[PDB]
């Protein structure tokens, strides 16, 4: 049973009552009981469990090799549920360069909760070694990064927090679990922001996570019970239809990655390209070793503003919007998008150059993407 | 423009743009800009704002003759939301009967995070006034409360927050706008577990919030965008659509509960009966002042358990199931639904005995669940 | 069990599955078999017969006193199924004002197929008794009908028909089935555009279609199999969510109906009134010994177009739009926007005059609707 | 422009308004009008037109490079309001082995209306110009048909059909926009079930129908007026999300095509395999002429109905359903589920054996299913 196959027979996607080969939509709140107490199909309210959130969760934790998915009404929801895992005074170490809406989380409102918060250079796990206080008792990382494609060693993070009594967390959004499995690689909880490569279509905002730890998917689920973050059922029947063509999307995507670095590194109005699979990249290596293909996401410097702005006009197949994992090809410039609140000395410290453009890259003819690129490219 | 004519016409719900006489359905996360940070119509990410779910937010701060409105995945979700207004250390006052999900999120989760809790009995409100800490910043009120329908005295409880520099809160699920308007008495924050009679028909898991505080709306709008626990876009319509019936519904069920209180009252297997527009109960007259109607949910005693269970057993047109304010009516038993983790000596203590029923009345005939419930009575 | 509450109880529109309290939305095409031919719970294909459209087609034939219903995409697609139970060479009497799509489908469509239409006045149901031809095999009739409310004896027809060996089929839309019940005055087929008061909340297109007799249903049957239209399991659901209130919206329209007449009747830039329960309305005997309520639909004249346009403009509550049995009230200039094809003279003989206006009367607050009106027409 | 391009960004499949990558759900069926007559975006009621039906309509229209499209409630409906553009006693020629259900719809349903029904072996076109008479108005072919994929001629059947005076129809569901496109081969009106492949997910019943006739265009909007077989905007909204990834899903159904081919060729317990892509396939070299890729039915024979029985039972990755077109792989036995209404005696005649199989080869992996079918295969 091969990646493309466990896609769409992984999972409990179909109604064992009427044999209907997708999962119905539970548009329900509450369900009879026979008797007080019996539960006919161990339903009983809808924020507690929904059975077609449970299908959604099914496919997650398929999908990581799990045990327990957990779908949550967005990939931030997702996020405050596992930090939520901890305790005032608790510590948590995370990439520096994590995703904005991650560090606005917990430097804005979890340290108002006295979660203390230490963000590390993980690209060298020795930093994480050094950063552990007495109180720590969380990593969480993304890899690659946003938007400059830091990779991470998963499997050396998940070894210094086995060995530290850390809960390990990777936010696998941009590969997928079509290419990076961590829990395979030792980390206790995977999560993704299912809002963009998973859903693939721009219209579902959803998180989902996964666990193989029965004691942490426990204390995940009394969160999201108490909480209240849950995805709803129709948002969680598009993540299901979504996900069956995530093999499909992502070897499309990859193959129009490959050729449009290609064209990237060869052309004269562009710098730098940030992407794992360039053999320069720091830690290619290493994300070679834990996945085994790419993110769609691409980053490459153009001269200045002006030149990025004119970029964006002159494309026909690269539209201008915010989110990543489109069937769409998406473009942006992260220094007016994402990070226009840093100072721009801190911004030019960081490569977040105004020139800095991020593609994101969607299931159109390869050669259409590369062409366009490159003729706008050649505008400039 | 009389309350029936607002459900219809307040809040905005239609379409501008094509003239749709419904709020579309925008399945959507993100959004064209035609250039950079300029957005057509005020949409960039549906996380952040979505316009079905903008619609359904006019609705609930229309209704509430507040500003601004916000939905949440449930109603758990939008009190998870206005506790984390506070910091650690901060306290807040609840009244000693509130939901078992809200005491719940804040005694397991929240005094985890340094909130501290005190729940009180606030049908006095001078016991709001002697457990005011120099710590405490909410005062956050059920009135009525579940499962015996305590009445807590509104405008005093605002006057006393405002007073002590206090942010107020009330959880408005049981009245509805129809019926009860918080923020009219001087409250700053009023919420609703939207999964019960807003929504009306038992299909939607969802909370709201209103407020015409415009730095608590700042403040609110922060913590949803950052901790992401949003209301999906289809959630969003069938909550407006359910809404457009919302007196109609509530009149119909202040019909039946009227009379079907009398039948309990004279009815020989019924002993106490709970519920406000009962002359005898507790801040009657302070539930006049505030409300112009009833809740449907009613409590009464009948012998035992094996009472109770004969008594679910019996009726045609009670349905055995958790929640409340369905079209179809209710029925429970909270000693053995919602408050069996109590030991039986504190149950009987509180009033919640064995043969406690809860009844949620919905929108069958009235002649009808009155007769159902006297002839099940009868049979004990 | 009164009216309102087999609204609620009647049909299956449960999940005998799980035991949630809606019917699941069965957003699918085919069906799993166990073995060859072996159907776990009768479903194979959606087309034929899908579960969420199974819901919905049980709730009208309960509502209808019928054994069979079907679910069509529209109004319109239930007339054409029930006209294609005719060959060609066929006649058909249809009441001589019927609805100007059922006139425009039978003259413009089914007429190329050599189905043969003679429309009649059956206000006088020998009317009926005269244009039958030995080739007549079906009577199609709506009371009341649009714009002037034309009442027609159903339980007369019915025996007209049965004497005569026609297929009796009556449009049931303007009543619904709260208030006239076609099959239990022996009439074969009774239809409705669930477009209208059904679904209720102008967010559904359907067609319903309900009868008694198993032959007719099996043909029924054959037709929607073959030519397909079908409604969707989405608008199905949607349709079953808003015949939960149609009891309650009906009554609030008719209460609304009641004080709107008298004040039309007593205002001076009023003349004539058109609604069955008008005493001197012809056939109001009739209507009352066949429904126990009123349809939400009048019309009345002002004097020319300029004032029918000044009244549109100057109401608030009342919305210029096409359809009727909103939860808004709404209005419309038949001859300008229904009959506009038709010449002024033959209007005018029709009395369909340019300052003819229709109102279909929503569920705004009563005396917001009588206020608003008057003081509209105070403006004339 | 390549095709996996024009999937992405042909057609209008975004709002104008907010500037939502992905098409709002327009449920709804009417539309404010701010003066009588005066539409502020041309719509007026939904069963006339829906902006989210507009899209889907637009996309079939951009990919069969057609200027007008249809969406209907089913194929059939699509099929349905094709042939109501004849009158009785007009003629139509149909290859002799097309759908059953359009053979149904045909000899049981419009024969009743005058419609007089040829079928014909389309394989060689001769054989149409030999079958028209005087009263032939119509030709409508299906390639490749079902089950056998027999191929006939698109652009001499075009050529025949204009020579004559008839209206050609193509149906175009086994090949979908992707691979064939009649309307460029001088086709009046392609048209599809796009129940399957187009929708590709078995969760959509709909029909798609586009032309470039303006006139043809104007005769089936006022049949999809008048008679109302129209698809609901959640099941449009469902499609063109659904068609995003058609490209895709297409090439790896061919891939998988090519390798299954191969091991049932090579197959001791297979006989005769059925499919265009096989060289010595009657009209191979007019398949490759008019296409550019391959359907993914494909039908064989093993012995008889016990080893197409146990075939069945022993896959793991093939699905036992009904439909087409799905990400799921299907296998069926056509004697017993789709012609077993037709004598043994002359099902054998046609090639429908008792031991035929046909698969509908979905998204799975290329080796999982080539290894699945013959490890099956060598259990016979
Ligand atoms: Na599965
Ligand atoms: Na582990
Ligand atoms: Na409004
Ligand atoms: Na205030
Ligand atoms: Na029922
Ligand atoms: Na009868
Ligand atoms: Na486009
Ligand atoms: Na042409």
């Amino acid at each position: 049973s091969n990646k493309k196959t466990k896609l769409i027979h992984g999972g409990h996607t179909t109604d064992d009552y009427t044999g209907a080969v997708t999962t119905p939509i539970y548009q329900t709140s509450t369900y009879l009981q026979d008797d007080i107490g019996d539960l006919r199909q161990g339903y009983e309210y809808s924020r507690t469990a929904n059975p077609t959130r449970s299908s959604v969760e099914s496919v997650i934790a398929t999908l990581e090799n799990g045990k327990h998915g957990f779908a949550f009404s967005s990939g931030v929801a997702a996020i405050s549920a596992v930090v939520m895992l901890l305790d005032k005074g608790d510590h948590i170490i995370l990439n520096s360069d994590v995703y904005g809406g991650t560090a606005r989380a917990l430097t804005k409102v979890f340290t108002r909760f006295g979660i203390e918060v230490d963000f590390v250079d993980t690209t060298h796990t020795d930093s994480i070694v050094q950063a552990i206080r007495p109180t720590t008792k969380m990593l969480f990382i993304e890899t690659p990064s946003n938007p400059l494609l830091r990779v991470t060693d998963i499997k050396k993070s998940a070894e210094i927090a086995k060995e530290h009594g850390l809960i390990s967390v990777v936010d696998n959004t941009f590969m997928t679990p079509y290419y990076q499995n961590p829990l395979d690689l030792g980390i206790d909880i995977v999560l993704h922001s299912a809002t963009k490569y998973l859903g693939g279509h721009s219209d579902v905002v959803a998180g989902l996570v996964a666990t193989s730890d029965d004691k942490l998917a426990e204390r995940l689920a009394f969160i999201s019970n108490s909480t209240g973050g849950i995805l709803g059922p129709q948002d969680s029947y598009l993540l299901v239809r979504g996900i069956k063509t995530l093999g499909l999307r992502m070897e499309q995507i990859n193959r129009s990655v490959i050729e449009i670095i290609k064209m990237l590194q060869a052309h004269p109005a562009v710098q730098q390209v940030f992407h794992p699979s360039i053999e320069s990249h720091l830690n290619h290596d290493v994300h070679m070793a834990q996945a085994d293909g790419h993110t769609g996401v691409i980053a490459f410097e153009v001269k200045n503003t002006e030149s990025a702005k004119q970029l964006i006009k002159a494309t026909s197949y690269y539209t201008l919007a915010e989110s990543l994992g489109a069937v769409e090809s998406l473009i942006s410039v992260p220094a007016l998008m994402t990070h226009a609140s840093i100072p721009a000395d801190i911004r030019a410290k960081e490569g977040i150059t105004d020139g800095l453009v991020r593609i994101s890259v969607g299931i159109e003819d390869t050669e259409d993407l590369v062409d366009d690129l490159k003729q706008a490219l050649d505008t400039l």
